[PDB]
């Protein structure tokens, strides 16, 4: 599992469950090509998005559908979604975890890149 | 000033100076049209992007060019940029501050929205 | 003004107003002596805690009373307070801004340090 | 394991390894009584701090020795340490994870409270 996403809720202090996540890869013409997608589990995590073979070097975008998440829990959110854009490189320690911590008017994201 | 951007550096404990910022607005045809751009000052602030008259209702994307920032300082950052996407002015004019706190592998963004 | 505190609310997208703040300085005997206190204004800022003359070298603790803040608004927060502990002025006088972004189960703090 | 601590490094995008963590419980006279301590593992995590039997309701402080961490990696840090102070309550979902994301001049902390 080369790419995992983890989402936390800063208002409730809990995993953010059932949040839709879409991953895109940048095409040569600069458009965003659908790559992988899913919904976070009960633990706020989304595993199995891709495989080593398919996850080649390139620029990727992870879109987290935060707006629907907040609305469903009776909060008025600011963002349309959270976006995380980065380059996957074969040099580094290439298990990538993209983590996001969500509030109605703020979010923080970090990358934990290991092996 | 209805739309301001402020950027801080969490490594240095200082404003993030000379950071490029590009703003886009989603057009009727659903693509991202250029709306405004600028660079942060020595205080890490960017004012004068737009006017109340031009800043109509819409979905806006504020792209903060963090990679170029970290690279010009000699770091090797993770993200290409920090992107903040939001609906604005859908209940009448508001004033928006978009604030970002940067580290090489992480960033946080918050919005302060005032004045109905 | 050598020491300022700014507090933002990530739930509302606004300044965090009327937040109590207590500052302490570690004394020779190694306990925390009261140093200054105040409350944030409608802009979420607290100025005038101390003067350059009084703000000597030392280890300082800035306690931001987040629990009382969330409770007065009717929330049930996790933390008792947010605490920021740092050495100040050990290379001569500096100006410190301590900034905090609050959610009920999380907070972030950053320092902007200027002016040698 | 009722209380776990996780520490991440925002500069390197990695777990913060070998970071000392001290937990204290507030005594009736308002002093901080040592409770548990350890060093984070290779995954940035510290497990086994306490047991269900010992972790009674009360106010606790988690001190993360961030200053030594940064110095050892050649960074000039701002904080003496990071402190997280909270009340443990028997009502809620009582597995507590205290997570901290560290930068030289900033840190963010969140609580993920589950069952
Ligand atoms: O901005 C972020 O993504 C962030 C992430 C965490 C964090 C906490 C616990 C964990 F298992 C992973 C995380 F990334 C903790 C604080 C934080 O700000
Ligand atoms: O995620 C963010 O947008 C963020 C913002 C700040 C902050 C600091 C100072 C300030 F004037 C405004 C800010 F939003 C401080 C920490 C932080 O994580």
């Amino acid at each position: 599992c080369p790419l995992m996403v983890k989402v936390l809720d800063a208002v409730r202090g809990s995993p953010a469950i059932n949040v839709a996540v879409h991953v895109f890869r940048k095409a040569a013409d600069d458009t965003w090509e659908p790559f992988a997608s899913g919904k976070t589990s009960e633990s706020g995590e989304l595993h199995g998005l891709t495989t080593e073979e398919e996850f080649v070097e390139g620029i990727y975008k992870v879109e987290i559908d935060t707006k629907s998440y907040w609305k469903a829990l009776g909060s008025s959110p600011f963002h349309e979604h959270a976006e995380v854009v980065f380059t996957a490189n074969d040099s580094g320690p290439r298990r990538y975890t993209i983590a996001a911590l969500l509030s109605p008017y703020s979010y923080s994201t970090t990358a934990v890149v290991t092996n």
